[PDB]
């Protein structure tokens, strides 16, 4: 299944080893101003966005919109887009690429499809993230039209947890750290990983909120029993390579509380304590949507790992070269994009809820 | 969305306060013997978790299969079923019917649809769970045809964690406890909650394994990038009311490991470890599928509560009659049913993976 | 696939030979008053309502709504319903339940699923049509809210065609004849069929229009390239048992015209002609939607027919008893219901087309 | 909706005015040899059958496969492809491009999305058709693996009907004529159209048949009640620009016949006739699948037509230059491609029909 979403549907060209990757976003309402600045910046953030960098022009990826846009506005038809990349021949980063690399999908792909494909280029992921982030930017454009914003950051790296949260600080942080007081410790954990040719796990925090201060998000986003808002958020997040757990609000701490301790209350607007994480009974309750995504440490490490080959014979896996020491960092940005895509889809699906909605659109126009 | 699944599709009649709830399971291959005993037992286990400790009643819900079955075998057409329940004459065990109880979707439903609905009967959920378990039994029947089995149990209640897991023991446990050494402490936690008219959270462990002792599950279950096995398991589980987090394999503990520690190595025939939880790259890798589901404490408890009504005014929540002290217990069984439904859907979808599959079915027959 | 529709989704219990058939319609907006009189009348019309009848009460099938309705208004959740058919004794009408009846689904079901299972009792159709007409009544309630009405009638029987169309006259006609001038000839063809223990084909005309005189239907109903309005109308109609052809507007006669003769010109108020049949570019153009559905003659006829049994041996098929001499008559009503369902689905899907629809509903209502 | 299909899913970039169009075919089983010659010839045929042509690798066409293929074999992942066109310097044909061309989608797109975009390049048409024909080539590759072939030809042009059908002859005919004895007269109709700056309609005949030694197609293709084979063929064909009617088998002639005249009898050797057109009860019965598609005359004609502009001001539409005099000709090839896509999808969906299928792939593995 290469499509994400129900009304707002993102479909991808899938995994490939070519110089061009593509995707198409179907379901965008017409009349949405295309924010090229946003699209470009999203693509920049996807690349870790550290301290020093060169003009992305002659550097990396560029998003080419092939359809769905006219004079800088969405037309309402499918928005197709391509992303070109790859330059300069590499080395190897792997000897006989005929074995199953630990924690990689090589093993499952081989058995499900039987074809000995697999090649370099950051393998499975990486490419897809580009498509997801590009698509996420359009979803963000849609959400802004109704005052909704999505943000994220890193709350934990190698077990070093953030105590306070500053999303603005995460933005200009080399590791998107939300706690400047824990940032250095987190960075040191990363440096040690690179030093020992290893990798560490991390936890990303994603949030959705109304742009207006103390203004609540729409109440009721989520569709029926099998398309609940938290269920779809979990689906998108868990579907991200490297993700092994997803929490909503209080999450795993919820199982440790008593009703008297937990149990939220109301008044006339939106709840106070956000233990629900913005989702109650499968639907948005108006509070900020809080999501925690747990990433396992990066699979590829410059160390000798025992494994087997396509024939089944025991062999050694030694992946030379530099590798991402913590995928949670780049993963946080992708999770942010996915939340935008899910939320935008729900905003559109919700338009069908009350007959008054139909009357206002059809009988008053 | 009242349908779960892609090929094996479960559709529900949705929330209903009448005497009958219906559902239909579409996509069952023909020729599967209908295990009435299994279905009956599953429905029995569903109740286990409230007023049914060693000597559980049975004078409840009767399942009527209205189609899709002929001579005790699936015909290949939709299996429609009706579940008849309820009895006696409602007295108390509740309060006003013009208020959205504390931490209830009743609030969200009003904003989404704007209708003064709702009543008693455990608000809902419990009803849909009957549909899920019934459908789950059929899914289990299909899975058995290819040697797959799904099991579950309680690994944690009120922060009291199980150390060793015995699914055999959980079956005959009043609280489905997987660890007999921690069972008494877990029960006491519930006892105190009941005595205090409170409630506590819990964690269910669900797993799938190949029936044949020392056998592997099919490798490659999971579809494309947007219908990965872990993503779909997460979608189903998080969609259960009360669930705030879902873990696969090492789960939330994965973000605290290093690559050298996490990576599952391979020997001669199989992986040396299963931190992946049976899912690698979004596809089953043959090892046991491990899922952890976290339930927050039950909202409605005898203890007086507060929140809001339908007009954002004031009201009382003195809900007479006892209330479920731990939804995780009955929730574990539903999670087991959902895993069966997801896996069975995936088993059907995987038949399309290799051309040799089509040739075998069309040309070698 | 037991579900019809994208958002307004009708799911059926499928084929069965029990005393109860069910279905569920999801996607209905909340706040729609349930017109019970309309529902009852639709069920009455489905029976081909001919000369002389009695109170539909104790006579035949009655629709039981089990969910989705509160205080005579849709709740926005799934509307599940059950229909009860025969009960008091029976008669005969059968033969050798081991052979494939010519022009019946017997052969294909046998090969696709294998399981024999084939008796009498209207085999299929009759039941499913009931589910479609009941569901269609709800769709008609939705359409009425935005001023749209669907109607139908018989324009041909045995090649005897109508010249003028009077839908009011069709409602009171024993054969739903649209042209009273050809009605007697059409009725005679039917009488000859009965006399000769044979059947005859027919053609139904289905139309959708605005209830307010000459006002245009919404323009733009239909979705993207692969869910066009004429495409979905064709899918729904051709899917009806006995249908061999579907035409939109000028239909088959379109291929006989020159561009100058076919092209519908326009003036400020709208189109000057409607050869397009209300659908242009796969979307409603505001004019009346015109559909023609061609039915093959009824399969069951009381005449010896050469066929084979499940063992492959030649045998005689002789279906004793009376049979529907012209399925197009009852079919016309089902087609009317199907058009209502497709259009209502399209009315809901169209809500996401323009950003101003979202802004109006979220930033202002 | 920019996706066609349930499992073998074709998603398109949608309408665009750029020099690049794209699509992705998801669901292809792995291990299918990519027939580049087939793909290339298919792209050739979609442009017509002129006796005088220029060698490929130039002018147009050329499908760039970006993913889903490895060493000329399908990988089982999505097959994304791109099609390029347009260069420098052209003819002309353009004047006041802000009005609604009669019989074109201009009017509905404007009302549905409110954005004017209808530019040149034939508006699109050929654009989408290139995506469908390309995708159809892959579908044909799949189908060939189990002995299924799809063929097509023109049976009527401007009212001139073919009496005999020779598909081999259609392949080499300039207008894909199935009856060489009527071809000259059919060409004359087109000639007269061009001369008069007009256009004419036509009818395409599409057929699917088995090349297997039993000469029979698989029996049982088609899914449940709402995804029947004839329903999906009708959906695909009617969704094609210019199509106003679709017939299966005896089609519109079916309604003029009596049951005794229509019913397809059987004997030891199988069906004695095929008025059903190879689809019975919504499923393939093994006989050849017969489809007739009726096209309205080409919308664009070099003649004065009264219409209005996007603002409502009445004006004259005069489309200068030459135009396709009969879109039915190129349309026939697209119809062939669409039948292949639908059949291939059905071939995959049918794999879940019998439990014996699952057992053979999972237990005998
Ligand atoms: C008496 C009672 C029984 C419940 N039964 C179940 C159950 O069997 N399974 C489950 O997952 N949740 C169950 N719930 C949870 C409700 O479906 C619902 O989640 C809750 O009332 C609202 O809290 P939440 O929407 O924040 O989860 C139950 C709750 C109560 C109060
Ligand atoms: C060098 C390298 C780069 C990676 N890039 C990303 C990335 O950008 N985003 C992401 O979410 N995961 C990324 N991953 C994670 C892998 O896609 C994933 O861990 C692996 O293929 C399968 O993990 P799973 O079995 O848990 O699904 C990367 C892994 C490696 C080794
Ligand atoms: C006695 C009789 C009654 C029928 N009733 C209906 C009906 O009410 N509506 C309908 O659309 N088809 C009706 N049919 C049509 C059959 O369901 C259908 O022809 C058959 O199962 C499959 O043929 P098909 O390939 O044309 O669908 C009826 C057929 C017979 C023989
Ligand atoms: C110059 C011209 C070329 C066309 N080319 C094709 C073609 O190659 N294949 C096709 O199926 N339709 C083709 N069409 C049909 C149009 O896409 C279509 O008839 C019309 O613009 C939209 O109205 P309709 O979709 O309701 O028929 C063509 C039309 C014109 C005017």
């Amino acid at each position: 299944m290469n499509t994400l979403g129900r009304f707002l549907r993102l479909t991808t060209f899938g995994e490939s080893h070519g110089d061009v990757i593509g995707g198409v976003l179907d379901g965008m309402p017409s009349g949405i101003k295309i924010d090229y600045a946003l699209l470009e910046n999203e693509m920049k953030r996807r690349q870790g966005g550290r301290n020093v960098f060169i003009t992305p022009r002659k550097e990396d990826d560029k998003v080419e919109i092939t359809s769905g846009v006219f004079e800088d506005f969405s037309t309402g038809t499918p928005i197709g887009f391509l992303i070109h990349n790859q330059r300069a021949r590499s080395k190897d980063y792997d000897n006989i690429k005929n074995l199953f690399r630990p924690s990689h999908a090589d093993f499952t792909y081989f058995h499900k499809y039987g074809i000995r494909d697999f090649r370099g280029g950051g393998r499975s992921s990486a490419r897809e993230s580009a498509i997801r982030v590009a698509a996420g930017a359009f979803a963000k454009m849609l959400l802004r039209e109704i005052g909704i914003v999505c943000e994220s950051g890193i709350i934990e790296i190698g077990g070093i947890k953030a105590k306070n949260y500053d999303f603005n600080h995460a933005l200009k942080s080399e590791i998107f750290a939300l706690d400047e007081e824990q940032e250095e410790a987190q960075k040191t954990a990363i440096q040690n990983a690179i030093k020992n040719h290893d990798s560490i796990g991390g936890v990303a925090l994603i949030r959705a909120r109304s742009i207006k201060t103390n203004q609540k998000l729409p109440i009721g986003l989520g569709q029926g029993l099998y398309a609940k808002l938290d269920a779809k958020i979990a689906e998108a997040m868990m579907g991200l390579n490297g993700v092994k757990a997803v929490e909503i609000g209080k999450g795993v701490e919820s199982s440790l509380l008593k009703g008297s301790e937990y149990n939220d209350l109301m008044d006339q607007k939106g709840f106070l304590s956000n233990r629900s994480g913005g989702v109650l009974g499968g639907m948005s309750n108006g509070e900020e949507i809080i999501v925690r995504v747990h990433f396992k440490p990066t699979p590829s490490i410059f160390q000798p790992q025992r494994t087997i080959d396509i024939n089944g014979n025991e062999c050694e896996c030694l992946l030379k070269g530099r590798h991402d020491p913590c995928i949670a960092i780049r993963g946080s940005v992708v999770c942010e994009s996915l939340l935008a895509l899910v939320l935008a889809d729900m905003v559109l699906l919700n338009l069908t809820s009350k007959i008054e909605y139909l009357k206002t659109i059809y009988n008053e126009n």
